[PDB]
């Protein structure tokens, strides 16, 4: 019934034919390893960049590892992209989204700093948020170790990282970092609770991200349902920064992103809503297996350039 | 209490000091002349263009006058902008929005065809819509008299013209023209009935467009409240073309534009929602008297180039 | 490059930006409406006055509508100002010059009666003169409906109204009313035929009043070039009342006003000649858009008090 | 048949009955003495003023005597610079003294009258040289003047109205420290009267006669092509605001009409006042012809408006 691109359908069929186990059935290490293998299989290769460099910053439970990506060894002051990877706050790391980060850095000609935030179940909510916030504030202070000056920050992330993107914009909005959030890019984010949404039921199985996985992530992360830092649809939107909400039409979390973009319009904030038609959750990281998703990423990039001026 | 830009506030003060009659207290021709004078004395001068020429196309009541604007005398096939002026379907014409049209043509480097559609009270609803639709289909057919080949059409219009923009998009969506609507740009449109909205009461007086003027236009035009050609929030949004909704934060019609953008997100359509802060209705045509509004127009132009790819 | 005040020049640039059809290209109703809109946008607001009352008096073609302005609800006998608006004898009415009339009334502390005389082309020359003369004689008779006794009358008017001012003074000079003309104030009048004059060619375009408009008015009104009621330079100046001639240095009709003042001096009559420097025709009614023209009107007022005196 | 006020006519007939000699039939000093006697019997008495003070200023042929008139010992504003009538041959600071006190009292501005050199002893352009130099001196706000000039107002009757215009033109071509903000030529000689209808119509019997005009002309010997002699020939395009006052029974009436017309032709602001039924010299016969006081008060009211 719902529209699906032919290249996207064949990837869904190949996944079904491979017939892997669920996140529940695997051990934590196996589930984390499976995510690495999926993106390593499915995404386009990393871009070659002048700078791919590990860093770290002070955090509230110790140092936070980071990775800086830049097409330029040396550059003028400008906005710095602060990136938070997807993975339910349970899986993913600096390597699962490495190639995507190099693509953003190459296409934007802006530096990208990815954050290796603490994961659940070892570190439940709000550990991930504390680290993403702290690393973003650190970048915003233009520390000597970053090697370039930030005139503003651009939070961006997929899924759980899209959740972190909005929470960070709201936390910096209430208590500003040294420079402002000049643009946020939540990509298929978890913003409102997906429980009860039509997209969750309609796309519960067979569309890369499953209802089973969502429930697995939620049990490990244990976010407070009433806390805007867990579900930022509940935050104060009246001073939200310029926003690009990107969703996928076949995503169980699609309606969550629709809700957030609508809440921004309701509050009179500038927002670009892009719903990629015929593709699933995780489309930013399957750009070789489903080649048309490269074009979806480039639409987000074009919107980001426009929204930066 | 609401934020107003200093150059915007000085314009409102000059209007307040004048202490003129309402549109209903003038004769019909005096209302129309006062709108010529409003834009004439507040807008920037026309751009010089290679082509500005009057023409006409067949319509169901007779010939529809048009004005072609083009920065180039010769150009290859491409999208053609089809422009519908504001004025409540009662006032305005090809001259009240002429300078803005030359500005759109210059900055977009696309041909613009403005429509001199039939006006109420002489021609009630849906006469304006009939002429806007007929002219847009005519342009989309690449007629010889236009001298330009259309690969797509771009409906755009301010206020009542933004209403016509959405209706034309819905009508061509249901019965396609020779080429598709590739993008629509309703600018502070009337999309839903404003009666009862918070913005109507908050900005009923003192913000250029008044509640009394809205009611004066409504009585003359006589749009059917259940008819999606009168109130296109009622229409089918499931296949709406890519859209840029631009509103003003001080507009009694602001919530109508918010509602339409939210409806597009709800239906999963791609939309850029821009709410210009601290300015009023009509900001596209007061670019000399309120210089900051030139920048507002340029943001719409930048959004348009991005959405055209 | 004649001298133009900066605020005057800003106004002429906005008019040039507006562009649009000439008077002859509009319908008659559109032409009249655009004059309403011009003065409505450009003039200072009406003064508050104790008395603003519509009246009428008998005339040779029927009743003549009138408007009385007075800063006082009751006053003793004294001169009454009888005002005739400009507009080429084709456009204008009691409302186009209403704010100026309240200003004259407020600043002079004298009653003002404005005349709604018959207009061309519907009523050719000398219809406007018939009505201005009849209304001035009526006022001079101290009718009960006026509520104020006149010891004298003070004809005053701008442009075509300044033509009427001189003609009325000459007609009452030949055939006295119940009280004399104690002072006349033709403001940028048409006194001699402007065709062939240096100011007509120098200021034919771009100075509010254009040669095309003068020609449009002439074709509608059809004044006889040998008729002193059409061109009162032709009349007998030997008993002209005390006079204030006000002109504008940028007026195509400037030399006509110069001619009339010279003719009064030649006949040994008392005259104040004031030529406002750096402003155009219509300066009495653009006092908000060109704020320095308020001072020009105040000089005329001071000259009037002096001459009364 | 020309209109003449009753009080003005009584004065002309009493002059007619006296049947005095012409200027040519008198000696030069008899001529000057009779002018003193005319204004002495005919003008209203001097006003009481806080300040009536003789001064002097440098001039191109030696010091120019002056008289300052001020209702106030202490007052910055325009300063009136007055040049007396008398054909450039007769008159002095005393013949017009009472008029000067009246102008100072009614304007509440200071008046500086100029004792310029007279013909035939000093022919044209001596009078103009002194009037110009004194006005420039006043315009510099010298310490000895005792008040500060924000501008100057040249004024004068007849020959002094001629000097009023010439001074305004010379200062217009070469500015003094402050501008001429207003000039008041009173029945001026601006254009050559010979040929004018007014000169013939009023050649005899109206205080100023054709014979007197010729007598003054032969003594002063103004160059007829020189704008400093006949300022109708000057450049009017930047004339200051102007009040031209004339008299309807004046042989020089038409010259004042010509000048006011030339100002209007040039687009300059001008009040033209033509006093009805009185003659030349009405500013100085305000006791013998009491209605001429009202004529002067109209000039005063116009000056206040034009300043204003
Ligand atoms: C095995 C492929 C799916 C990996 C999970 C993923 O692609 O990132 C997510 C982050 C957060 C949530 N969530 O908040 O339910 C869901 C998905
Ligand atoms: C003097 C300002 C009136 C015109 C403002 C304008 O730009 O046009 C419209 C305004 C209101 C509506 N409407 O009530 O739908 C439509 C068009
Ligand atoms: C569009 C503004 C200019 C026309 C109106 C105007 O300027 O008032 C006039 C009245 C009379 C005459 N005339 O008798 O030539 C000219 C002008
Ligand atoms: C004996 C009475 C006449 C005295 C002279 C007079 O009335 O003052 C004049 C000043 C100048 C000129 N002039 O310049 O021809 C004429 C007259
Ligand atoms: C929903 C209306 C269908 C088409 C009506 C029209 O052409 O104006
Ligand atoms: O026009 O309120």
């Amino acid at each position: 019934t719902p529209f699906i691109r032919p290249d996207m359908k064949a990837f869904l069929e190949a996944i079904a034919a491979m017939a892997g186990p669920t996140l529940a059935e695997m051990t934590l290490e196996e589930a984390r390893a499976s995510y690495v293998a999926l993106h390593g299989m499915a995404d386009r290769p990393a871009r070659e960049l002048a700078v791919i460099r590990n860093l770290s910053c002070p955090g509230p439970a110790g140092d936070i590892p980071l990775r800086l990506y830049d097409a330029r060894e040396s550059r003028e002051a400008g906005p710095v992209i602060t990136f938070y990877h997807g993975g339910g706050f349970v899986i993913g790391d600096l390597d699962t989204h490495h190639n995507l980060c190099t693509e953003i850095a190459a296409l934007m000609d802006l530096p990208v700093v990815a954050v290796d935030y603490r994961l659940a179940p070892e570190h439940p909510f709000p550990a991930a948020i504390e680290d993403c916030e702290a690393a973003t504030r650190w970048v915003a202070s233009s520390p000597s170790e970053l090697g370039r000056t930030a005139s503003g920050v651009i939070p961006i992330g997929d899924s759980a990282g899209g959740n972190a993107t909005i929470v960070v914009s709201q936390l910096l909005g209430a208590k500003p970092a040294d420079v402002p959030v000049v643009l946020q890019v939540p990509i298929f984010p978890l913003a409102s609770d997906a429980v009860g949404s039509a997209s969750l039921e309609a796309f519960a199985e067979g569309f890369v991200l499953t209802k089973a996985s969502i429930e697995f992530f939620d049990t490990a992360y244990k976010a407070d349902r009433a806390d805007p830092r867990g579900f930022p649809i509940l935050g104060d939107h009246t001073a939200a920064p310029p926003t690009i909400v990107a969703t996928a039409s076949l995503d169980p979390l699609r309606d969550s992103g629709r809700d957030y973009a609508k809440a921004l319009v309701e509050a009179g904030r500038d927002v670009v809503y892009l719903e990629m038609e015929g593709v699933t959750h995780s489309f930013t990281n399957i750009r070789a297996a489903v080649p048309s998703t490269q074009g979806d990423l480039e639409r987000i990039i074009a919107a980001m350039k426009m929204m930066l001026g």
